[PDB]
């Protein structure tokens, strides 16, 4: 088999940042990525614009420079590839880590391709692989998506969006521009404070001109092949519907996390993996986490801007264990 | 059942142009589309730029205006949606025509959703849905694609492209820019004259700088999961390979075309469906074809520029039969 | 000379709009344009993005379509040309109108290139060409601009913006992106309500991060070649400064409008030419106005979305006079 | 009055690169730029796309990364600003060097604002500031430009282009798309070999479809207020004309170069300042040149790709002369 000093599961922005900082402290590292690098960003909608400025998304001391104020999807894809190029990062792409076991101060990593042995382990798997479950009658129909890519095919179609945060509002804007009849169904009372303040004005003007239907205090009770039923303050309504976008968020792969021996503790910000807030080391010795995997479900506490700093913290703790 | 005067199978540019012109002659028409309108363009590579100027792609008195010299994908998607909006065209989306049978002087169309009765039938299904068969050992592996979408996931991967016309060179440029190691194997002797003269210089420069491996007179003999074997002037060569893009063209759904009763004619123009060159009517009475489906093999005779004129021709012939 | 039935002064969106609807009613027209068509849009900042949708700017039987939600400066340029191409409009470019005198029931039009005599006249000259005067010492210095174009050359320069409307806010964001040290000096108390609610948060965040200096209740008192002096509730402050953008708004060429015999107003909500509202005809018979030149009395503003609809109202009034 | 070790006249790509490389060897440098940094690039047409790839334009180890194949004008502006930011370069902008004289072991530099004294001088002023002389009757009229910016104001105007290289061909394409009536007058016999091979097809197709007038072997003899008279192999023609674009090239400020005491040596392939090819030092001790100002004799073309390496070579020569 292969023996490397450190292995990092996940080649996202926070995973890449973890390998760069470990390499800067003289630790030979290998990233194993289920797809290719920044697969999460690659899976954004094709039109997506980041909400951060491009400099705040930069890692490794490679400047992220874009004429525009905020960068789009593909611009980040080009950047992070150059980040891997510049730091000469070892990246085993299209390989899925399936099992991690610790044996006498060593890890045994079993993937889809090879078997690995390492001293240090860093899990930066994010949460985008596991979408929250809808739990309404009809939620498993093929007309229900939890991911948004493009809006053109839904031209002149009756579309319902479940959710109220940035994914829902973003998709509604793109779906309206493509000729779809968009009905957003949010359970809250007012707009979520997490919708960024420069996007909501363009959405509110559309609901004022009666181009997009917005409904508050709305919970979806039934989804059929061609209808959607939702209740507002008790009153049930049923409308024709062709597709449903369940933008209800994501959550980490807790099944994988417990199978290595990591505990879920639940605390201030919620159900999160147990880790030392000063070193990001988990309850399992020599196993660290990095990225949005440390926040839990809450998709507003940790993002790319602050998750990229975990690598520098992990690098210090690993170099310390070298007595 | 539903009874409409005319039905058009396919909502591509030539299908839309056919429906516009029939409506101009007072013919009630219905488009049945397997996906949504201009699904072909929607399935282009994401970065794709058209070879034609935007005026040449315009149909049914709706001007196609783009600040750019040549229009990109999405821009055509936005345009053709506005064409459907402007001309009030009936488009039953996500419905696939499965069976056509002639009874008396009327057609019985059976789809995935409904059954229809019409007098005139127009088949404009194109050829993009059916890729040419490779016919080499290993062609059925999941690592072999006949369609190109994006190049980022193949970053730092060993990629081989089979083909030599515009699809191959476009994919090679995008794959080279995304950091892949590209090797183009062409069975021809020199560059195909059908490569647009403003794209090829960008390709040959990278070949001269040895950034893209180009092989002429090369035929692929075997594809494994991680090698590709090809012969050059008799010499067999084997290189490591991660993915294969078989850009070997497409062909019409001849099975569906024979299942309605339309003849395939072995002509010295590239084997094409049987139709009257002056009206585009097939051997079946009141059944027409439109678009690139009339060129059969050669994907270089008919494109959007001249295929959009089929609609005007069919409308005259149908108006001659009156009603 | 030349004699045309109707002549229109100005080739902006509303000048083009009035020509189309008069032609639809069978009125032969000629557009006399100081520059070329939509000179105003051409003289936007190079980066500029409209705040309207792409179809609220569309005129006369030509759809305006863009893959983006809001079109940019260059896309409108390409569009409004194609509108002229589609409608076969007669436009005389680089020809400024200098004198209009009403003799008989006709007009004699004196331009920089020929003499014209016409029955119907439309003055659609807008306001973007005549900038409000600054009224501070040093306003005539070469370091003082009333137009923003690009931000690059002011990289690592000390810049000051006078005003607080969308013009001042847009130019500040662009100059910050280009690395300039920007100080916005506004005479008002809070943020102008006319700032687009999707633009303000970007300017707000930069100010709080101390990337852009924002001083409310600020009045500029002096401009030297290397400083700018401004008072904030009486307290004077003087800072090093390399360039100045007086984004203090604009006003129509009223001097020209009176010189033909059209009265002004200055009533409560502003100041406007006299027009019938129902025909847009002025006190001068057979003399019409169109565009943002008509704003001033109404409590609402005039953009391209509304002002473009004036050409239709004018066409009926001219068709009524036959 | 002000004393710095080294001064660089010109803040273009090659000037900026020279200051970075000198700073890498511990030399205190000051750039004096008539406008701001890369003013030459700033004065391109607003649409201009580079013919080099973005990697080849990179300097002072700051990567120039752009999603697209080739970088456009503004994108280079954004990049080079970040280069000055990243290296912290002293850039006295809007200052024009008027006089340079050698005294003792010092130079006395007189600008528009201050006076400077330095040991090492590097002149990297380029050529884009001083246009070649037209030498036909009417060349000083306001309707005659030697610089192209945008094409919209010339919509539906009669425009004549003098020249035959990329500047002329680029301007012809941009002016045609804006509705101008373009006549190109080239004193050559065939298309210039310096036109890029991926642009000539686009220009070729417009000439063959009679949308642009192309006239070889044409020399302009007179420019009037609204006509232009030109002879082709002696035969004179006169056409109506509203504006004239004299794309007849540019040349360095040789007068400024001779006024400091550097010899300009005429030869074949053009005329260049005299300098040692291994240090780029002129006949004046401690006076160097950098950038495209160095081309002329050596029979080689200079662009940003190769001009950016002068700084590293000059830095060695300045370091060899010690302190
Ligand atoms: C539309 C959209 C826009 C956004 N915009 C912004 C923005 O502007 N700014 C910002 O800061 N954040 C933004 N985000 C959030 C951003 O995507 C996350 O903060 C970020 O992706 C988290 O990075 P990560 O490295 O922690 O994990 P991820 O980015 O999710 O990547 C983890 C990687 O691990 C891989 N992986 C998963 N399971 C396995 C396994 N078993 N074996 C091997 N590999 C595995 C995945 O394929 C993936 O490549 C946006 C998100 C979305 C959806
Ligand atoms: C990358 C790329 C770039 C191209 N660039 C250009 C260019 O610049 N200029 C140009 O002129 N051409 C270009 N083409 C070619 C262009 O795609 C075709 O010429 C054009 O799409 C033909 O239109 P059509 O209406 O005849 O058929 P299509 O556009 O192929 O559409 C036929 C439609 O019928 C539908 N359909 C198929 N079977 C059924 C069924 N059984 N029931 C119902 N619906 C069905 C399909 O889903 C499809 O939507 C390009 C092609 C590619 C792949
Ligand atoms: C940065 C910026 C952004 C804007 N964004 C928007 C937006 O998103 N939406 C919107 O609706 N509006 C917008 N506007 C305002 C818009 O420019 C005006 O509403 C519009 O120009 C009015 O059109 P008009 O035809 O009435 O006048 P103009 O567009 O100004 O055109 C009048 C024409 O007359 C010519 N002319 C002037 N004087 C004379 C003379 N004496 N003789 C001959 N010709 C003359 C001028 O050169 C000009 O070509 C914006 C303005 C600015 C500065
Ligand atoms: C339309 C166009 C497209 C081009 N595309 C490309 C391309 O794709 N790739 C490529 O490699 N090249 C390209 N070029 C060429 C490129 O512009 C030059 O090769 C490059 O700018 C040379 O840089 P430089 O530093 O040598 O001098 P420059 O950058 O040209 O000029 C040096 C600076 O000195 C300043 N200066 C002048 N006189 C004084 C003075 N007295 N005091 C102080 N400062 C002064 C000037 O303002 C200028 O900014 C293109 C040129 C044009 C016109
Ligand atoms: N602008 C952008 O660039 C952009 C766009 C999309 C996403 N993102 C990023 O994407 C990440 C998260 O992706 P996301 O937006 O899909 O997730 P998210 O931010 O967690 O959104 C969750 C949404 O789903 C609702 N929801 C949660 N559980 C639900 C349940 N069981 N039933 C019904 N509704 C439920 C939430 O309700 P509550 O509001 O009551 O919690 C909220 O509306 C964040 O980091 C976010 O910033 C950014
Ligand atoms: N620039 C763009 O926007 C763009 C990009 C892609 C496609 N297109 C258009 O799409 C259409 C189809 O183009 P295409 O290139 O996909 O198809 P195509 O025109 O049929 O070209 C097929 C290519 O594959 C080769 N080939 C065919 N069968 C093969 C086999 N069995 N084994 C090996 N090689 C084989 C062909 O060889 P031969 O040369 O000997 O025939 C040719 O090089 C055309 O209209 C094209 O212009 C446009």
């Amino acid at each position: 088999m292969q023996k490397v000093e450190s292995i990092i599961i996940g080649g996202g922005p926070c995973g890449l940042s973890a390998a760069i900082e470990q390499k800067r402290k003289g630790i030979d590292t290998l990233i194993i990525e289920k797809g290719n690098v920044v697969e999460s960003i690659y899976n954004y909608p094709t039109h997506q614009t980041f909400f951060s400025s491009s400099d705040k998304l930069s890692i490794g001391d490679v400047p992220f420079i874009v004429e525009e104020s905020k960068p789009r999807r593909n611009q980040a894809l080009v950047y992070y590839r150059e980040v891997v190029k510049h730091h000469q990062l070892k990246v085993n792409a299209f390989e899925e880590v399936l099992t991690v076991k610790k044996m006498n101060n060593k890890f045994t990593i079993t993937t889809t391709k090879d078997v690995y042995e390492c001293r240090f382990l860093t899990i930066a798997t994010g949460y985008y692989g596991q979408h929250n479950t809808l739990e309404v009658e009809g939620a498993d129909l093929p007309k229900v998506f939890h991911y948004f890519k493009e809006a053109h095919p839904y031209f002149d179609q009756d579309v319902v969006i479940i959710g109220g945060k940035n994914s829902a509002i973003d998709a509604a804007l793109e779906l309206e521009k493509a000729g779809a009849n968009v009905t957003v169904l949010y359970r809250g009372g007012d707009y979520s404070p997490s919708i960024k303040p420069w996007i909501l004005p363009n959405f509110t003007a559309l609901v004022n001109h009666e181009k997009i239907d917005m409904e508050f205090n709305a919970n979806v009770t039934q989804i059929t092949e061609d209808t959607v039923t939702y209740e507002v303050n008790g009153e049930s309504k049923t409308i024709h519907n062709d597709y449903v976008f369940a933008m209800i968020g994501y959550h980490p792969d807790y099944e994988f996390l417990k199978s290595v021996g990591i505990q879920i503790n639940t605390n201030e910000f919620g159900t999160a993996p147990m880790y030392n807030k000063e070193t990001y080391e988990t309850n399992i010795e020599n196993c660290y986490i990095a990225g949005v995997i440390a926040a839990g479900n809450d998709a507003n506490t940790i993002f790319i801007e602050n998750g990229k700093f975990h690598g520098g913290i992990i690098a210090q703790s690993m170099l310390a264990k070298k007595q």
